[PDB]
DNA sequence: GACCGCGGCGCC
DNA sequence: AAACGGCGCCGGGTC
């Protein structure tokens, strides 16, 4: 492969290496470029960068992000990934794809550069004729890959020294659990290990074990089996809240302050977009699509996500995503009818199980509701509802039974799914968004059920992943038009920053993009609020 | 120091 | 734990 001096011409595959994974942390130690065989080895990496119209290759959007830290504005185009990844979601890193689909993920620039060529050109021809596969990377993830570019780019604002404050009173607040926990103990121990915390529950103390581990089969102290010993003594309710508090300090509290990048002052998340079998992102490296919410002390979390002094932030989140596009799939006249009248299932379940006036409902009630009405959907057992709900399995089995009577048509929508990925061995989204789910034809009960469940998922979540990415790029150009930006995808939602003069404007745009981005058998209405930080925006 | 599998758990 | 699904990150060992 001939080595041509650096700079390419139009249209050539670029290839690069990294100090590290993260875009926006790494020095970028090698760059490459290929096109009609020859490679092209730039001499000076960061001068090098200017060259380049766009990013075309491998992780395009890595660089395209790395180069926009720089100031420069270089987008990011093809990425044999992107094919890779609609192919098969199952095609997920480099290493996977080059060896799949003829060539060897190397650490070399120039090699990956060639990769990335030859690559293009063998997935490019497995995609001809696949007209919906086609569309959708046109269409939705090639556009995307510069959107989310964008996003991480521009990161977003963090209190810093509110959340410093905070890991001390929680530090003390651990501090009075673990010697509370302690003292009933009887002796200390090593509280964050569960092995020993398995030891002084069911060995020194009689509690009964209700639960095994998988993989191991050691005794569980899951929250679960751990709620479920509530009342058998006191120690567990002190555990409980020890879990809660430790599991956010060293989760959020603590890393967060520290991952500030010193150019920006402002969080950068990675926005994977061939991670999951559905269609869905995923966000890591710090993951943003996890930040807490639900009880106190996650809240006052949430609140440390804040705007740039002048702007608010404005969050849209869809609502009752899934549950409105099953209606779609399915076609069920009576859950249409539900969604046409605009009634909230989520709501209704909530006042329900409670027992409250719908006026009464809390954020804490309606997401308890939410397990309940997806969980019965997408197959959960009676004996599981009954413990969820805490009522008897006499009355837990009535509830999938009427639940299910409610709502036919899907069950005859779920049937067919099945059917027809037995038959073609995968399912799709309402786009042609396709997941290989080979063991339906699995011998073994628990294996093919399990298997049944991901497929029938698929379609609905997906279709909905589906829907908020193609949002995302025709509401990305008119915010920039805007003078506004958008911060992070929370896979139904949207965290968009917007100076104060504009920031209604903003929201009102957003919302109604966000609600006509495909009309369907069913209204699509979008939740959308503002604030001076992410936890006011949702309230 | 890097990486591993596991149990566990935050969010959607 | 439990026959919901989809994620990524945290705190007893190997090499
Ligand atoms: N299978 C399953 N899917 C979930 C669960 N929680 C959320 N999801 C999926 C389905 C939801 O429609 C989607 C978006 O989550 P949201 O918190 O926005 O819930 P949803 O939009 O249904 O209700 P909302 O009206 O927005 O509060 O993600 C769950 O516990 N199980
Ligand atoms: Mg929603
Ligand atoms: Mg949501």
């Amino acid at each position: 492969l001939e080595e041509a001096p650096w700079p390419p011409p139009e249209g050539a595959f670029v290839g690069f290496v990294l100090s590290r994974k993260e875009p926006m942390w790494a020095d970028l130690l090698a760059l490459a470029a290929a096109r009609g065989g020859r490679v092209h080895r730039a001499p000076e990496p960061y001068k090098a960068l200017r060259d380049l119209k766009e990013a075309r290759g491998l992780l395009a959007k890595d660089l395209s992000v790395l180069a926009l830290r720089e100031g420069l504005g270089l987008p990011p185009g093809d990425d044999p990934m992107l094919l890779a990844y609609l192919l098969d979601p199952s095609n997920t890193t480099p290493e996977g794809v080059a060896r799949r689909y003829g060539g060897e993920w190397t650490e070399e620039a120039g090699e990956r550069a060639a990769l990335s060529e030859r690559l293009f050109a063998n997935l490019w021809g497995r995609l001809e004729g696949e007209e919906r596969l086609l569309w959708l990377y046109r269409e939705v993830e090639r556009p995307l890959s510069a959107v989310l570019a964008h996003m991480e780019a521009t990161g977003v604002r963090l209190d810093v020294a509110y959340l410093r404050a905070l890991s001390l009173e929680v530090a003390e607040e651990i501090a009075r659990l673990e010697a509370e926990v302690f003292r009933l103990a009887g002796h200390p121990f090593n509280l964050n290990s569960r092995d020993q915390l398995e030891r002084v529950l069911f060995d020194e103390l009689g509690l009964p074990a209700i639960g095994k581990t998988e993989k191991t089969g050691k005794r569980s102290t899951s929250a679960a089996v751990l709620e479920a010993l509530r009342e058998a003594h006191p120690i567990v309710e002190k555990i409980l809240q020890y879990r809660e508090l430790t599991k956010l300090k060293s989760t959020y509290i603590d890393p967060l302050p520290d991952l500030i990048h010193p150019r920006t002052g402002r969080l950068h998340t990675r926005f994977n977009q061939t991670a999951t079998a559905t269609g869905r992102l995923s966000s890591s490296d710090p993951n943003l699509q996890n930040i807490p919410v639900r009880t106190p002390l996650g809240q006052r979390i949430r609140r440390a996500f804040i705007a740039e002094e002048g702007w608010l932030l404005v969050a849209l989140d869809y609502s009752q995503i899934e549950l409105r596009v099953l209606a779609h799939l399915s076609g069920d006249e009576n859950l249409i009818r539900v969604f046409q009248e605009g009634r909230d299932i989520h709501t209704e379940t909530a006042s329900w199980m409670f027992g409250v006036p719908r006026e009464a409902v809390d954020p804490l009630m309606r997401r308890a509701a939410k397990t309940i009405n997806f969980g019965v959907l997408y197959g959960m057992s009676a004996h599981r509802l009954s413990q969820e709900l805490a009522i008897p399995y006499e009355e837990a089995q009535a509830f999938i039974e009427r639940y299910f009577q409610s709502f036919p048509k899907v069950r005859a929508w779920i049937e067919k799914t099945l059917e027809e990925g037995r038959r073609r061995g995968y399912v799709e989204t309402l786009f042609g968004r396709r997941r290989y789910v080979p063991d339906l034809e699995a011998r073994v009960k628990s294996v093919r059920e399990a298997a049944e469940r991901m497929a029938f998922n698929m379609p609905v979540q997906g279709t909905a992943a589906d829907l908020m990415k193609l949002a995302m790029v025709k509401l990305f150009p008119r915010l920039e038009e805007m003078g506004a930006r958008m911060l992070l995808q929370v896979h139904d939602e949207l965290v968009l920053e917007a100076p104060k003069e504009r920031a209604e404007a903003v929201a009102r745009l957003a919302k109604e993009v966000m609600e006509g981005v495909y009309p369907l058998a069913v209204p699509l209405e979008v939740e959308v609020g503002i604030g001076e930080d992410w936890l006011s925006a949702k309230e």
